[PDB]
């Protein structure tokens, strides 16, 4: 059911943002709903390089940092380098095939692409203040404790390609495979996208957040100041990724665009609660490992774990779902110096 | 079959190119091959945007021009609309659920990226010349001459698409879906990529390149210099593109990669051969429709399809196929000015 070049000719401009007719043409004459355009225009005046930044000193500070605050930094930045590989491949392999409005299918190329110059950038910084690159990359797949956080996001996807298929192959309704029976629902597999999405919104809104203070508490003591070049300007484009499914999450959720969406969205205002919730409480958990040794200036357990809450508060906030939490303000202020 | 982030911590130099274990850390600090790498640098430093350039001269010279004359730009310009709308979701939604290694994943995202800049910068000529943008946008569609050529090119990706489908789903051997039995074979897949891979060459190899000796053959009059600025950035890529695949298809038929691919790419040296020769006629009698009602100052239906000869000579080289045509010197030399 998937082609590369739908041969019907059709109105972009009337088809809904995902499943729809797949897009043939790619015109950025007209859109309909030109904020992805804005998106793209926006990450694209945005275009760096990592190679252009000199992270030779923070070498050194790295070296010289004591056992529990290499901890911090490096156990961050292996965390941030899973999230962005998985960033990297999956807004192109999940919503690509599903997507039927121009705009929308190159707004997800080129977040895609963004992310890749992210994971490039992770390489370069590794590679400068590491001795062995691979015992860091390689303990970005062992270790349990970042494991725990790559499966449940990378399900969300997972779960999406899978139906994704099916769909595509079988068509709608109940069907047989080997003898067991399938039920492909369009209901369900939009269900699955719209998850997905609050998944994702999640992972760039707040879980990437989380690690750019801890980047940032570096950053203010004149510490790893070349890393933090590079994350202000990775926090630039995460400030986009996360507009793009504040807005896809709010145009489904009005029914502006799909009215089954509209419905699907009030029938899950719990599962994506908890989601949310969910994820505030693995990275209060992450601030538990990251600070098992000690802390630093500027940064410890509490003020990580209420700043956890203050952020995913506003997140919620902006997608209408319910604050699960009391914290009224942010902890570290000084983080908005650092920001945009 | 396929997941965002394989949990299994594998040896990524040790794994194919295609088929292994989906990636999961994005890493660049090493690879297998240096050529995807080296690509992936060269295509960031050409990076650049279509709407620096400015085209606002061309409205004038454009509508000065006789009514073939207006055929032969406006077809091209088509033409090249749609390939490349083609190229800007294919490799990403076709390759990237097949590859198992980071270098060749970040290439194709960033070729295919590159893709999407230059079906941007074809907006920005066509509305920037013509009245109204639809006219053109709706008969890259509609017109049958154009689409004979897209759903020859489209089938390569659309039935590896489906079979990948079914292979992650349902794995390899026989089985019985709503009765109907079906057979997933990885040989079968993989020669399948291997066809595709060889249609993708021709694509930017071939078919673009007699495009730009249309582009060039007014901009050799002083006419249209805009859109000229513009075609040669995008041909600057283009020669990366065909590169790209031009080392894929090299590392499988040496069996340097695969030993079993080695093998494909034996058996099915007649079909490439005559895929590659089908296209070559299928340009020919594009010369043909271009045309149709006149020719112009500089190129003609002969002149073109001497270089659509000379061209595809080369190319077939290149990935160790029979030369089809005789040997003869480039008939239009003029074109090295504007390449590369």
């Amino acid at each position: 059911a998937y082609t590369t070049f739908s041969q019907t000719k059709n109105d972009q401009l009337k088809e809904p943002m995902f499943f729809g007719q797949p897009v043939n043409v790619a015109r950025y004459d007209q859109q309909k709903y030109d904020i992805f355009e804005k998106l793209i225009e926006k990450q694209l005046s945005f275009f760096w390089r990592p190679e252009e930044v000199d992270v030779s000193r923070d070498r050194i500070d790295y070296q010289a940092l004591p056992e529990h605050e290499k901890h911090i930094f490096i156990s961050n930045l292996k965390y941030q380098t899973l999230l962005d590989s998985i960033q990297g491949r999956s807004p192109n392999v999940a919503l690509l095939p599903l997507i039927s409005i121009p705009e929308l299918e190159t707004w997800v190329e080129t977040w895609a692409f963004s992310e890749t110059i992210h994971s490039r950038s992770y390489t370069h910084i590794i590679r400068n203040i590491v001795n062995d690159p691979s015992v860091v990359f390689d303990d970005i797949v062992t270790n349990e404790q970042i494991q725990k956080r790559a499966e449940g996001i990378s399900s969300y996807y997972d779960e999406l390609i899978e139906m994704t298929s099916y769909w595509h192959l079988l068509g709608e309704g109940t069907h047989t495979v080997n003898g067991k029976t399938v039920t492909v629902s369009l209901r369900e597999l939009k269900k699955k996208l719209y998850l997905c999405l609050m998944s994702v919104n999640a992972l760039e809104a707040i879980r990437f957040y989380v690690s750019f203070a801890c980047s940032f508490a570096f950053a203010e003591r004149e510490l790893m100041e070349g890393n933090a070049k590079i994350i202000r300007l990775i926090a630039r484009d995460e400030a986009l990724h996360l507009t793009g499914t504040q807005h896809m999450l709010n145009l489904l959720r009005s029914g502006a665009d799909d009215p089954e969406m509209a419905e699907i969205a009030e029938e899950c205002k719990q599962e994506c609660y908890d989601l949310f919730v969910q994820a505030a409480q693995q990275e209060k958990d992450w601030a538990d490992y990251l600070f098992r040794d000690g802390s630093m200036i500027g940064l410890n357990k509490d003020i990580l774990c209420q700043y956890v809450e203050y952020i995913t508060n506003i997140r919620m906030q902006a997608v209408g779902l319910d604050l699960p939490f009391q914290t009224r303000s942010n902890p570290i202020p000084w983080i908005n110096t650092w920001l945009v």
